[PDB]
This record gives C-alpha cells, structure tokens and sequence, in this order.
C-alpha cells in the first residue's frame, strides 16, 4: 500500500505545516502537525478542557463506531519549545492520504498548554519519530508509520515541504519526479529515538565549504534551523546589522537586509537553503527588526534540522531494518 497527502503551511511564515488525517468511522478529518521529532499521535477532542479549545476541530470518540478506549492508558508530553499536553487513549482507524491503519493509538487530550490553545489551525500532532519515544503508559504505543510499515510497498515515508506553498507527505514510495539529481543517503542513529544524523559541514552564501561534523535531528515539527553557536555566528556575521538579542530570544536582523544562502552537507552532496527561507519577518507587527531562521542550539542540547532546512530538500525517512535518511535537491 501507499499514501500521499498534501501538507499546507499554517501561516505566511511557514511556522508549521498541517496535513489532513481521517480518524474514526465515519471519518472525522483533523488537520495534524506531522512531527518527525516526536512519537505521539494526539488530538484535540471532546474530552479537552473547554476553556483550552479555541477554534480547533475536535475528535469525538463517542461518534466513532470503531473507537475503543484503551483501558488504563494515559499520556503526557512536553516539547522542546516548552509546550505540553496530556490525556487518555483510544484505538481507532486512522487514514492519511489513502493509507489506512486500524487499531492506531489516538491520544485524546484532556489538557493542552496555552500555545496549543492559541493556535487554531493545529488540531493535534502526528508523531513520526521512533516508537521508543511514545509517551503512553503503562503500555507504550506505536506510531502511525510503525503500524503501517509492514503493509507499505517500501518501508519509507518522504517529506517534501514547500516554501510559502503546499508540499507533500508520501508513505510507501519515493516519487522520482519530486526532486532533481540523486538522493544522497546518510546513516541514522536511533539511540535517542530521533532521526539523528551527521551533516558533513556548511557554507555561508558563496563562501568556502567548511568540512565539520554536525550531529543533529531531522525534525519536521520544529520551525527553525538550530546549529552550534560557532556556525550560527559565522552566518549572521555576513548580514550587516544582525545581532543576537537576549531580550527577543535569538538573532535578529534589519528587515531591509538581503540574506545570504546557507548550505549544509549530506555526505559529499550539498543542500542550499536560499536566503529568503531564513527570514521570519518582523519581531512584532510593524517592527523593522526581523527574526532569523538560523539560531543557536546552545542550551537545547541537540542540533535541529527543522523546517528551514528540510523545506530546501526532498527528504526520505527510510524505516528499513537499519534506518537511514536521504536528501535530494528539488
């Protein structure tokens, strides 16, 4: 089997991407944030504290003839950005782009943190990291991909995120028309539960490539590119007037600037992030100070190849017995 679904930016900055997901019988369609940095499929629901729902579409398990309470199971998650959610668990039928999994754990939120409430466009998350990170207790549950994998034509999914435009998540096949040149595959460590890999280096603009190993995670659920302070300083030094602002929480730059591109290495291959992908707009409405899309990972404890990086590539998440990651230009 295969599936293919369009993923759409939630706003004009590509702060996140939502993908429609069918849950239950009859289907209830929710727009979920596909997150290769976590492993829980959780939704706003009829059980979510009423004051914490503000415009989201909810899953109502009592209206699904295939929903079953997973007795005794609870979940609770905290994300790298400080947000969080928790609740109980149902199993139900879940379909993405024509690919159906029966008995998928659907984690129903009883509580969500303010950042989720305040984002009306995201109805929940669909985790695509390794199932070892799933938070369901006392019996850990499998991700949608893990459940689908054996049925897929090939045990893979691909992320093709757009810049200021829709893109595509495919399951079970590689669309050879969706990228240019070849896909370069690189090793993955699953030791921390992530799609963790090692970039071979970077360049700033038309500058020389610096060969250096940068361990990090491919994370569709993180907006920005978080890299070591040395790398990030080298990038922003090429933008007149850019500076790190402790008050704002990162590098800012004059909105009048033209940003240089940023290149990262994948083996001997190179992925070029155009400068415009690094612009996250005014820090507050009407400001001429703009927020940068490349930020320091210092104090995160891990480097994160988030959407800024991934949207410059066609990315293969290869879930073969020994997982790997592939990157192509597009």
């Amino acid at each position: 089997s295969t599936g293919s679904a369009t993923t759409t930016p939630i706003d004009s900055l590509d702060d996140a991407y939502i993908t429609p997901v069918q849950i239950g019988t009859p289907a209830q369609t929710l727009n979920l944030d596909f997150d290769t940095g976590s492993s829980d499929l959780w939704v706003f629901s009829s059980e979510t504290t009423a004051s914490e729902v503000d415009g989201q579409t909810i899953y109502t398990p009592s209206k699904s003839t295939t929903a079953k309470l997973l007795s005794g199971a609870t979940w609770s998650i905290s994300y790298g950005d400080g947000s969080s959610s928790s609740g109980d668990v149902y199993t139900d039928t879940v379909s993405v782009g024509g690919l159906t999994v029966t008995g998928q754990a659907v984690e129903s939120a009883k509580k969500v943190s303010s950042s989720f409430t305040e984002d009306s466009t995201i109805d929940g998350l669909l985790g695509l990291a390794f199932s070892t990170l799933n938070t369901v207790s006392p019996t850990q549950q499998k991700t949608f991909f893990d459940n689908a994998k054996a049925s897929l034509d090939s045990p893979v999914f691909t992320a093709d995120l757009g810049y200021h435009a829709p893109g595509t998540y495919n399951f079970g096949f590689i669309d050879t028309t969706a990228y240019t040149g070849s896909i370069t595959y690189t090793a993955v460590s699953t030791k921390q539960g992530f799609w963790e890999w090692t970039s071979t280096g970077y360049a700033v603009g038309s500058g020389t490539f610096k060969s250096t190993s940068i361990d990090g995670i491919a994370d569709t659920g993180t907006t920005l590119l978080y890299l070591p302070a040395t790398v990030v300083s080298a990038y922003w030094a090429q933008v007149s007037g850019a500076k790190s602002s402790s008050s704002v929480g990162g590098y800012v730059f004059p909105c009048s600037a033209t940003l240089p591109s940023f290149t990262f290495g994948v083996g001997s291959a190179r992925i070029v992030i155009p400068g415009d992908y690094i612009d996250f707009g005014p820090i507050s409405t009407g400001s001429s100070s703009c927020f940068g899309g490349i930020q320091s990972s210092a104090g995160i404890g891990i480097n994160i190849f988030g959407d800024v990086a991934l949207k410059a590539a066609f990315v293969v998440f290869n879930g073969a017995t020994t997982p790997t990651l592939g990157f192509a230009s597009k």
